């Protein structure tokens, strides 16, 4: 029941998920973040 949008104010690849993580905690506000396979940032926020 969780939603999970593209990370906006992250330009370029994950090279650690702690830093995309931290990045759509702080910067977009949401729950958390998962990095892809794609190497972008998904992050997870709660509906």
């Amino acid at each position: 029941k969780t939603c999970e949008n593209l990370a906006d104010t992250y330009k370029g690849p994950c090279f650690t998920t702690g830093s995309c993580d931290d990045h759509c905690k702080n910067k977009e506000h949401l729950r958390s973040g998962r990095c892809r396979d794609d190497f972008r940032c998904w992050c997870t926020k709660n509906c």
